[PDB]
């Protein structure tokens, strides 16, 4: 097999494509897989069988995909993953402690953690508003909450030694047609500064803002807009996390990123298959995350833009779903890692559009699978569709048992 | 004038005072686009008929039209309006006496003048990028039209006592897939910080930057981004301007003015009826414009939001065109003016999302006619569709005649 790895190379270097550059290269980006496809958004508070439900039934399955998938990748989590000890703790009151368990067992496989502090399924979420709600007691809980996120975040960058990212996602809006659009936001603009007062050192954690278009039973309106945290993240030095399905319809994450490059330092991702709502399907290797990918190449962004996955589809194998989603990612990295950017560049510069068009076409077909599998082959992962064989048997022997 | 009556009383009963609507209503200006008269040809160096050839022709058509359109309004001028006496002169080197005549006209009427420098349909456009050029020199000399057109909104500020809205909007971008985003984005950038280094006082000038999502040749991409601009505006303390027919399918207008006003002091906005792409129909008094009007009023944005025309329709007659469009954005004010903020606000903070609906909804067939028709005939303007005769006469007695 190896000379199909041999021949791709010169293949690639006929165009001075180094692709040992590439690898080397690719090895080192990690990318935040999120724990809560691994239970279905379960968390520990208070169809497909064989979800975890239970940390040390997540924290095994977590290192099943990471076992699957080559190089050395980080966990994303949220609060309700918490770990109480069968105490009834409210969100306001998480601690460092809650997750100490997580921050071992980071440490113990090399992982970084990026973190999220959870505002839906919860009592004070029901009217379907937290940090814009009506109520000051409402706002206030939520916001202490997102405090002692923040808190929670500083632990695990100061503890791990790699900053932590602090996401926060509302699901604050309405179903039907509002009459007002600005208070809400006027109190979310209120709650976010409470929120960020406390400055905390960027070499242990980073917040960020996540937007969303609509949700089921937020149709007609959310707070959080687009346009609402572009503008406050430009404001308050805050990053704006993209999901790629919470956009209008034919909308693209891929034309955003140059843009907001110029503007700020860093820019969170999340990569999720949309499909026709915010539905959350595993990532799959399609020409928009082949176009993301590109962008985030091409702009010599890697180290810039932060790439995270969100999706669950509780129809197929969870671990699967890791399996598939984070390799589809990596692969559309390597793929834009092996474009002739400069010809294309120059192409571009000089009107040459015939020859633009026809390379980025042919480029399409070129040896990647061989490149793929020597990769996979290195970094000790199993190639091609042998991950199966791997999922099938802990399927068998572990998930169906439970 | 009874009928009047009787709708005042439907409307009291909220308490909602027409009069005082009324009063507000009259101060409000409209900019009304030039170019619709004469087809965007301007006078520099198979439709319908009897379109202005000649700066006089225009001007009497603009007469023409605002004679026909309640209340004192504006115009908006596109610098390939400039009558420069038979001489050939350059985008670059235009200065205020190429505009005296159209200052003088306006001072006489009591019309306010907004600005756009042109950067379309010249030799240094051809390649379809202006401001984003790979050649230094062609940026240049576009950066010179810019600074230029300042200087020329400056003149109409300090000559018509109110401040002229000098806005961008570049045609650049490539027809298909481009292998760099990044790079004209960042000359872009480069070009407009040199554009607005010279300080002009914010009584004479403001300066306002517009975001297209793509136009015919530039399909795929468009260098001056939504995210682009809105990023652009809020570092450098300039305003967006929005048109509705530059965005996404099933974006709105109505949804980002909440979100801008808690960021920015000023907005501008033009309207058009997008068909499918940026298309620029005559406005209409439809459902989203509504809602436009509903978030500036509420909102209490009325002097915050520069309100302005953008489209060009040449299957019906330009008079009209003008009639139609502006009397529908001054139309649907109203109708914003006339509803009950105070009870839907407070239904909303209450939940009482049944009142909410019912309410939006029965204001659908309140008396608006009665109301519309009596403020036509304080303003002296034709009500009803009495407006088409005089549409009709000139058409007759002038536009067939050229």
């Amino acid at each position: 097999m190896k000379s199909q790895f041999e021949r791709a190379k010169i293949e690639y270097g006929q165009w001075g494509i180094d692709v040992e550059e590439a690898l080397e290269r690719l090895k080192q980006v990690p990318i935040s897989i999120h724990c809560w496809q691994g239970d279905d958004v379960g968390g520990f508070e208070l169809d497909y069988p064989g979800k975890a439900t239970t940390p040390e039934e997540l924290r095994m399955d977590l290192e099943k995909a990471l076992s699957l998938i080559p190089g050395k990748h980080r966990v994303n989590l949220h609060a309700i993953y918490a770990e109480t000890d069968g105490k009834v703790v409210e969100r306001d009151q998480l601690e460092p402690r809650h997750f100490e368990k997580w921050v071992r067992w980071a440490k113990r496989h090399g992982l970084g953690l990026d973190f999220n502090p959870t505002l839906f399924s919860h009592e004070k979420a029901k009217d379907g508003l937290t940090l814009a709600h009506p109520d000051q007691a409402i706002r206030q809980f939520w916001i202490d909450h997102c405090i002692a996120s923040r808190k929670i975040g500083e632990y695990f960058g100061k503890e791990l030694e790699t900053p932590c990212l602090t996401n926060i996602w509302i699901p604050d809006g309405y179903k039907d047609t509002p009459s007002d659009r600005l208070t809400p936001r006027k109190r979310l603009k209120e709650s976010l500064d409470q929120i960020f007062a406390a400055e905390i050192n960027e070499a242990y954690n980073l917040d960020a803002v996540e937007s969303k278009l609509f949700g089921i039973g937020s149709e007609s309106y959310v707070v959080g807009s687009h346009e609402f945290y572009l503008s406050y993240a430009l404001k308050n030095d805050k990053l704006c996390l993209l999901d790629t399905g919470h956009y209008h319809p034919t909308e693209t994450v891929s034309n955003k990123i140059s843009a907001m490059l110029l503007f700020h330092d860093k820019l969170a991702l999340h990569v999720s298959r949309p499909v026709r709502w915010d539905s959350d399907h595993v990532v799959t290797f399609d020409d928009e995350l082949r176009e993301i990918a590109l962008e985030i190449v091409r702009n010599d962004a890697l180290d810039r833009v932060l790439i995270g996955l969100d999706f669950f589809d509780a129809s197929i194998n969870r671990i699967a779903a890791w399996t598939i989603g984070t390799r589809n990612v990596i692969k559309a990295l390597l793929f834009a890692m092996l474009i002739p950017h400069k010809q294309l560049k120059e192409w571009q510069e000089t009107g040459d559009y015939t020859r633009r068009l026809a390379v980025l076409e042919e480029f399409k077909t070129y040896p990647l699978g061989a490149i793929w599998n020597e990769y996979c082959e290195r970094m000790n992962v199993p190639i091609k569709e042998e991950w199966l064989k791997e999922i099938a048997i802990y399927e068998k022997e572990v998930l169906l048992q439970r």
